[PDB]
DNA sequence: ATACCTCTTGC
DNA sequence: ATACCTCTTGC
DNA sequence: ATACCTCTTGC
DNA sequence: ATACCTCTTGC
DNA sequence: ATACCTCTTGC
């Protein structure tokens, strides 16, 4: 029934027990420069909340719903797997969500062109311990000497494990508490499994083979990183890092093969409004002058003529593929969109967010079913696969059935594949864009492969470091104990029951520049409305809520 | 969920439906989360056409891999495209005093783990509805151009602007050392016959 | 029902209640130097715990097994002693396991050639203390007053008392507490002991005589070193020491007398292969040219021709001797190995350990039952006895019975008896190794004896220090008392219950060499591999282990 | 070339000498002698 | 033109 | 802030 | 350590 | 006081 | 008197 004794502050330069050791701003400042350059910097702070581990040691475990994928037709449902399990936790803030609010979102998007990543820093501080001791009257005591562990892996040592990808970053409400998660990464293992249908007679293998001695490696914080211990009146802070890593646009382009270069001049124009007067090359198809990179015809057409090479490219869908270690979707860059699409059409290349209250859902909504949506990019670089089609080299047309290939037309004899299933006209000539930011869910920066060769982008983020990223951040409770301690036993040892809660404060730099006008026309920009109005305010509750909203609004010719 | 015990049989289970998890895909319709389905930033290694051969001018030859293949599901048995091959005489290792001319040979199998399990793939329609009908997939079973003998995967090819990979390994005690490039305006990644 | 009070903290330059006064780190450097040489740093830190001792007395203890031994046949089982107990409780760190993960040993042992010992250091920190007081409700309370004790001996005027030799080091795992263990010392006795066996008839005297005064030692730290009071804010560390020892090698020989110099010249060559086509000197044995330590013949072969001098040698085994305190059994240094042995002929010379969960075995396995193993070292430099012989100095052979003595026969009429076992070949001539190290339980450093001749060599470690070796260091919590104490009073005094915990960490350097290729033949080396893989691992519950590894791998010539 | 340098906890793959193999890095009786394929990239690295 | 199984008892 | 059982590997 | 809804009544 | 799996983007 | 959709490859 004691307080515990209330103890007695020392005081030194940077800390004591009543001393503070920080300063909370999660505000965003845009400074103008000459030139139409712009230095954003985004704070953000948050509190956070976190528990002892369920226990101090590191596991090696292994998933496996082999059931489920039993089943035969369910291949895409495997989900099995290695990991290695902490008892550390991780502090990720890479999404945009956490540094930018709407209306922020919307300044940058509406009056800017390009957006490049500069720096980034962070610290904790305001350390708190208490610990809970319990008729089922709960109380709670701070510890003063206890500590908190961090470390910061800054040679990026440890895997990395970003947890956007996973919806597990901080929070987006800087008015609401968060957490941490939970560190675990991918451990090898060896897996094989046999891709089948409904119709398909018996068991296909479907095995967890083990693990390849050479492939494994095991390591932990301990034994890689400097951990720091802060107490109530410890903080810590880390540099400032910089980012080595190109610029992302904030314009979308439009113009297709179709539209490249000088069209055709009209022989023949209209001579009143309506929406039915066209104009009129004039001249026959196969007498017109210019160029084709078709030997065989004379004709020329805005679908044969030549263009100088090739925006956008096709991909099999949906397809997986399989090594040592199971299958998994082959990914694409480009995604669809446009006028034959709405949501509904929405295929592949198209990404999907799913997500908690901590990221966007409405706060107040009960159940625990997860937010979702499809982000359509505004750049028109995708592909219409019904529209595809292939014919023999004689070109003799109109075209018979012999001679032609369609989206229509089974291939391998199943009714619903087409050669667009397994097609690909990546080459030479392709030319593309990187993904667009994902305003509250998209992760903002990620590490690039360590292969010799390398992707030409992610598809996860816009920015791609270079060299080093930032290494990952760590904590995790001291542990606490009893009096009573075996380390000689094998039973788990027992501890006071302890947590903690600290503020954390980063600062994110981008700088951008502004746009301007070029055209005659004004152009789409980001707005509120009747429509959407509510979801920008809360509710009488205190319901809250982040709606996503896109990125490259205006165009930009492709040529 | 944590298991409890020692054993092998002893899974840990993520504990949550497979269309309620959080996350991330590039797939549109769905809400599975599945380990295969959940994206990935980008794609390690890709696949190609096998065995292909294609012709130009002088006839034909054999269309190159750089990935091979390796692994649990091989061993130089399942040895397929991509493993490279030396052959040689007793100034090249061979047993000096063996007789016969026959010459010795083996097969490198790199230890980096970036080629490709055909037998493992598979594609299908785009709805996605399943578990999934015959209709809607074609597997590496089902044959392509009415030959029995086929599949997509021999002519498939999933190189593009997500692919990642290394290059060769050296080859220890036959493996060329350097090589001369090309002089193309365009030029390879990298060569498989030289590091 | 209280929380003590939370008692408030004021500020020096290096500590108060709520300031951390260390840093974690249990990492490990290797620093590549010119020439080859680098230069080892590890670092290792721990979580301490330590409860108050039983008594705040020292005590002077005799320990009588004497019904066991009173048995006739059972000498060796023998545990007779005095000892005196402190009320302090030490901290030793001497053991590879502690600063060496496995990784950590492969890189040393694969690539080095020969080891150094530089220095080594270490530091308390993070102090704690917290009371206990308790329907049983257990709570607990920082005492923020009170105070933890430390020592260090830097004097050595302490009795030395190596934990590894017990297995009292402190954990081999970065990630989980530990503890020191209570002090104790040998103090003197006499003792008589007459050897017997099952045959043996009455009793053969066996008594504790009692103690020469001559021979009495009493220490206390108390008298002898500063006793440091370290309070939460405190923290304590010692300087940094260095040593003076002798370079430990990491390779092994094989050559015995057996292969030194230039081997026979062959008139003989085989013309094929095949495991049956040897060669042949082609030349009577007795009328080859060379040189023999042997006057009388004129044979002259492998095993008859002179060497230089002689490696390893021979010696009684199992032998016991016996002074003024008891018997106790005669060290051999070289042990034995190879083909003829596969830990089952395993004999005298090889040491074997013996540990618990602490050190070694496996976490996760219940039972009180020590997991074990008897070290095995690659050099080639023990002796098979049962090959030996000696025979007349006629040399008239092929030999008569009347004229050898085999390992057959029987001395002093004892069937199980043969010279070998009282043998002793020991001489100017012999000439042999160190012991090599043994991860992870081996010792790692040793004092060295006073007296005025010494040892070549000690067989319990590598490393012998000349000089001084770094003092023990002791710790023990003070004395909390209770409202009512009456010293005067003859019964115990009582005090509050307390303990406490801290971490540690030191660090301790070497200085190893690059070995270089020079053979045609790759050599061995450690690996991991499907069999032992799952050493290195934590098991799906956090069950961890550390199996032995050996450590002079590769040979290197003798001669 | 660049020394590497320990990061796991376990221990990792390398190339070694053994019964098995042993026969194959030294000559015949005869001077019969031989050279063996090896494998070059045997430690593990993040991919990512 | 020999230095402790390389270069290198060099520099 | 460890030197050969003190102070004191100081001065 | 408050300046006209940011940074910034700074520089 | 984060740099490309150590020390060490140090010196 | 042409520089990456302005002024402005200026200053
Ligand atoms: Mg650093
Ligand atoms: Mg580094
Ligand atoms: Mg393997
Ligand atoms: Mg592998
Ligand atoms: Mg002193
Ligand atoms: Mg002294
Ligand atoms: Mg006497
Ligand atoms: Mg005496």
């Amino acid at each position: 029934g004691s307080g515990n004794g209330s103890g007695g502050g020392g005081g030194g330069g940077s800390g004591g027990v009543g001393i503070s050791t920080g300063t909370f701003n999660n505000q965003t400042e845009f400074k103008f420069l000459e030139n139409g350059w712009v230095e954003i910097t985004a704070n953000s702070s948050r509190l956070v909340h976190l528990n002892m581990p369920e226990s101090e040691n590191y596991r090696r475990v292994v998933v496996n719903n082999m059931d489920k994928t039993a089943v035969n037709g369910n291949m895409a449902l495997d989900d099995i797997h290695a990991q290695i399990v902490t008892p550390w936790s991780l502090v990720d803030a890479n999404a945009w969500g956490v540094w930018f609010n709407p209306g922020d979102w919307q300044l940058i998007v509406n009056t800017m062109s390009e957006l490049h990543l500069v720096s980034f820093e962070q610290e904790i501080f305001n350390v708190v311990l208490k610990t809970v001791s319990e008729p089922p009257t709960k109380v709670y005591n701070n510890d003063l000497t206890a500590s908190l562990m961090v470390a910061l892996d800054s040679n990026n040592t440890m895997p990395f494990t970003p947890a956007a990808m996973r919806s597990e970053t901080l929070g987006f409400y800087p008015w609401k508490p968060t957490i941490p998660t939970p560190w675990r990464y991918y451990f090898q293992w060896d897996r094989t499994l046999i891709p089948s249908h409904t119709g398909t007679s018996g068991t296909p293998t479907n095995i967890y083979h083990g693990t390849d001695p050479d492939d494994v490696q095991f390591y932990t914080i301990e034994n890689s990183v400097p951990v720091h211990l802060l107490r109530t009146g410890d903080e810590f802070a880390t540099g400032t890092f910089f980012f080595d890593c190109k610029p992302c646009r904030l314009t979308h382009t439009w113009q297709t093969n179709r539209a490249l270069g000088l069209p055709p001049f009209l022989n023949s124009l209209p001579q009143s409004e309506g929406a039915t007067n066209f104009g009129d090359i004039g001249v026959q198809q196969d007498k017109r002058r210019g160029v084709t990179q078709m030997g065989n015809t004379n004709y020329i057409t805005e679908a044969t003529i030549m263009r100088p090479a090739e925006v956008g490219y096709s991909a099999p869908y949906y397809s997986f593929e399989a090594s040592t270690q199971g299958p998994f979707k082959t990914p694409i860059a480009a995604g669809r969109g446009g006028a034959q699409t709405d949501e509904n059409q929405a295929a592949d290349g198209n990404p999907r967010y799913a997500f908690g209250r901590q990221h966007g859902q409405k706060t107040t909504t009960t159940g625990e079913t997860p937010e979702r949506f499809t982000y359509i990019a505004h750049q028109d670089t995708g592909r219409y696969p019904e529209g595809d089609w292939i014919q023999n080299i004689n070109f003799n047309l109109p075209v018979t059935n012999d001679n032609v290939l369609l989206p229509t037309d089974p291939i391998g004899g199943k009714t619903g594949i087409n050669y667009t299933n397994i097609f690909n006209t990546y080459g030479p000539l392709t030319a593309l864009n990187n993904v667009p930011p994902v305003y509250p869910n998209g992760q903002i920066w990620d590490k690039e492969f360590d292969t010799d060769l390398k992707p030409r982008l992610h598809v996860n983020a816009p920015f791609v470091c270079q060299n080093n990223c930032p290494g990952q951040l760590f904590v995790k409770v001291a542990p606490n104990l009893t009096n009573e301690y075996d380390p000689d036993a094998s039973a788990n040892m027992s501890r006071i029951v302890t947590y903690s809660d600290f503020w954390w404060k980063g600062k994110l730099v981008f700088k951008a520049k502004l746009r301007a006008s070029h055209t005659w026309n004004p152009i789409q920009q980001m707005s509120i409305n009747v429509d959407n109005q509510f979801n920008y305010v809360p509710s009488n509750i205190g319901g809250m809520k982040i709606v996503y909203e896109k990125s490259q609004l205006a165009p930009r010719k492709l040529y």
